[PDB]
């Protein structure tokens, strides 16, 4: 008996776990009422293993003990040319166990623990699996879960091996972008489709090709930017203030990792507020050495910090139409993932690229990969 299996959308930056309940695909709200939930890991001094929101939200003087983006590293081996680089900007020690990547870490009470790639991701899927047994009332055991399209045999079979460690019994590893089209119902259509799905996440962005014929997927074709995300949008937005900041008051505050972490935080939702609305304050008591900070972004800065970015969102769309032999107006259906694309000028670059077209939206797009896993998982669940 597999029970009631989950689908999970075991993200880079975010995390996000569905289930078919009362005959429904329900995304699940986790202990903090949010759908969505970092895949974070960090320690209170205590040495309690924080996971998700408190992770990410822990205030800390040592950054280097916060673990994130473990799906950049896992199933891959050291001299991967992605992983060499990848080592260079990550802000926590990794080190080369065995020829391969480990995560090194101080866990509370001056004890170093060095983790597995897979060990961190089996973290933030006890973390998930745990949301979805407090939502269903019982025990879960087995689940579907997503990765990338471009992931290899290795990387699919360490992301079922994240799942062994926390208990679950990965039954399908399925793609993301094809999880996105089945949350619409694409694949339970009679006939031939072009599906463009556009997929810009916190820290990736993914375009992919996909053909759907008679409930059948295939990936024809993917590009776009593996270190291009919300995050670098905040990023822009951190570098505007604490340029003013300095300007304004001579401090630079890059100083104190409590407050560049503080600012970060507010940053991340006024990005999120001027997704609908055109200005938001950010306000930081006792900021920098005792000083509280105060500043209004209004979303035309925003855009204008970030035009750059936005734009070259455009170039790897118009390369895997290339790449899939099709023009624009071959596409059937655009489908918009990952919180970024409810930013409105992404959504408006993305209708005018395609000549009016409407992207689809209309299933949240930080939830629809989840959603997409649950629907495939509905059919295993006994
Ligand atoms: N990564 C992001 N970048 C920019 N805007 C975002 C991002 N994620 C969410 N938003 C925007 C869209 C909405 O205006 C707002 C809240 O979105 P979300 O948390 O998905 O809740 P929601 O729209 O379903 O509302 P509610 O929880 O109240 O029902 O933030
Ligand atoms: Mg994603």
């Amino acid at each position: 008996d597999v029970g009631t299996v989950v689908g999970i959308d075991l993200g880079t930056t975010y995390s996000c776990v569905g289930v078919f309940k009362n005959g429904r695909v329900e995304i699940i709200a986790n202990d903090q009422g949010n759908r969505i939930t970092p895949s974070y890991v960090a320690f209170t001094p205590e040495g309690e293993r924080l996971i998700g929101d408190a992770a990410k939200n822990q205030l800390t003087s040592n950054p280097e003990n916060t673990v994130f983006d473990a799906k950049r590293l896992i199933g891959r081996t050291w001299n991967d040319p992605s992983v060499q680089q990848d080592i260079k900007f990550l802000p926590f020690k990794v080190v080369e166990k065995k020829t391969k990547p480990y995560i090194q870490v101080d866990i509370g009470g001056g004890q170093t623990k060095t983790f597995a790639p897979e060990e961190i991701s089996a973290m933030v899927l006890t973390k998930m699996k745990e949301t979805a047994e407090a939502y269903l009332g019982k025990k879960v055991t087995h689940a579907v879960v997503t990765v990338p399209a471009y992931f290899n045999d290795a990387q699919r079979q360490a992301t079922k091996d994240a799942g062994t460690i926390a208990g679950l019994n990965v039954m399908r590893i399925i793609n993301e972008p094809t999880a996105a089209a089945i949350a619409y119902g694409l694949d339970k259509r009679e006939g031939e489709k072009n599906i463009l799905v556009f997929d810009l996440g916190g820290g990736t962005f993914d375009v992919s090709l996909l053909t759907i014929d008679n409930g059948v997927f295939e990936v024809v074709a993917t590009n776009g930017d593996t270190h291009l995300g919300g995050e670098d949008f905040d990023q822009r937005v951190m570098e505007h203030f604490i340029k003013l900041y300095k300007k304004k008051t001579g401090k630079d505050v890059r100083k104190d990792n409590r407050a560049v972490q503080k600012l970060r935080r507010e940053v991340e939702k006024a990005k999120r507020a001027l997704s609908s609305q055109h200005q938001a304050r950010i306000e930081i008591e006792s900021f920098y050495e005792g000083e509280d900070f105060s500043e209004t972004l209004t979303r035309a800065k925003f855009e204008e910090l970030n035009m750059d970015l936005f734009r070259s969102t455009m170039k790897p769309v118009q390369k895997v139409l290339e790449d899939s032999d099709l023009k624009k107006s071959d596409i059937d259906e655009i489908v918009l993932v990952g919180g970024s694309t409810r930013i409105p000028k992404i959504q408006q670059l993305v209708k005018e690229f395609f000549n009016g077209k409407e992207p689809s939206r209309g299933i949240n797009p930080d939830e629809a990969v989840a959603y997409g896993a649950a629907v495939q998982a509905g059919v295993l669940s006994g």
